């Protein structure tokens, strides 16, 4: 089997991407944030504290004839945002691919950042099932449950810049990229799609060969890299500065940003400069927020949407997982 669904930016800045998901019988369609950095499928629900719902579409398990409460099971996750609740099993379909018995984690509580984002109805985790938070019996991701049925045990992320994109399950659309796909090793030891980039370049500058361990994380907006790398990037933008009050590098909105290249083996993925502009820091300001930021406070480097949307990305869930990147 295969599935294919369109993913859409939630706003004009590509702050996140939503993908429609059918849950239950009859179907209840929710728009979920597909997150390759986490492993829970959780949703706003009829159980969510009413004051914490502000425009989201909710899952109502009592209206699904296939929903079954998973007795004694709870979940709780933190990303500074958080959410928690109880657990149903139900039928879940993405893009025509159906899993029966998927754990659907129904929120009783969500933090303010989720409440304040009316466009995101929950998350669909695509990291490794070792990170799933359900207790006392951990549950499998949608991809893990689907994998044996898929034509090939893979999914692909093709995120658009200011444009729609696609998540495919079970096949690699050879028309969606240029050149070849370069595959690179993955460590699953921390439960992530963790890999090592071979280096970087800023604009038209020389490529610096250096190992950068990080995660391919569709649920993170920005590109978080070591302080040395990030300083080298912003040094090429006249007037850019790290702002303690804003919480990262900012730059004059009138600037033209250079591209940023990252290495995948001997291959190179070029992020156009415009992908790195996250707009005014507050409405009407002429200072803009940068899309490449230091990972120093995080403890891991994160190839978030800024990086991934410059590529066609293969999440290969074969017995030894790998990641593939192609230009597009
Ligand atoms: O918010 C992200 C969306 N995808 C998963 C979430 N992860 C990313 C990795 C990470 C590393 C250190 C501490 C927290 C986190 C949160």
């Amino acid at each position: 089997s295969t599935g294919s669904a369109t993913t859409t930016p939630i706003d004009s800045l590509d702050d996140a991407y939503i993908t429609p998901v059918q849950i239950g019988t009859p179907a209840q369609t929710l728009n979920l944030d597909f997150d390759t950095g986490s492993s829970d499928l959780w949703v706003f629900s009829s159980e969510t504290t009413a004051s914490e719902v502000d425009g989201q579409t909710i899952y109502t398990p009592s209206k699904s004839t296939t929903a079954k409460l998973l007795s004694g099971a709870t979940w709780s996750i933190s990303y500074g945002s958080s959410s928690s609740g109880d657990v149903y099993t139900d039928t879940v379909s993405v893009g025509g691919l159906t899993v029966t018995g998927q754990a659907v984690e129904s929120a009783k509580k969500v933090s303010s950042s989720f409440t304040e984002d009316s466009t995101i109805d929950g998350l669909l985790g695509l990291a490794f099932s070792t990170l799933n938070t359900v207790s006392p019996t951990q549950q499998k991701t949608f991809f893990d449950n689907a994998k044996a049925s898929l034509d090939s045990p893979v999914f692909t992320a093709d995120l658009g810049y200011h444009a729609p994109g696609t998540y495919n399950f079970g096949f690699i659309d050879t028309t969606a990229y240029t050149g070849s796909i370069t595959y690179t090793a993955v460590s699953t030891k921390q439960g992530f799609w963790e890999w090592t980039s071979t280096g970087y370049a800023v604009g038209s500058g020389t490529f610096k060969s250096t190992s950068i361990d990080g995660i391919a994380d569709t649920g993170t907006t920005l590109l978080y890299l070591p302080a040395t790398v990030v300083s080298a990037y912003w040094a090429q933008v006249s007037g850019a500065k790290s702002s303690s009050s804003v919480g990262g590098y900012v730059f004059p909105c009138s600037a033209t940003l250079p591209s940023f290249t990252f290495g995948v083996g001997s291959a190179r993925i070029v992020i156009p400069g415009d992908y790195i502009d996250f707009g005014p820091i507050s409405t009407g300001s002429s200072s803009c927020f940068g899309g490449i930021q230091s990972s120093a406070g995080i403890g891991i480097n994160i190839f978030g949407d800024v990086a991934l949307k410059a590529a066609f990305v293969v999440f290969n869930g074969a017995t030894t997982p790998t990641l593939g990147f192609a230009s597009k």
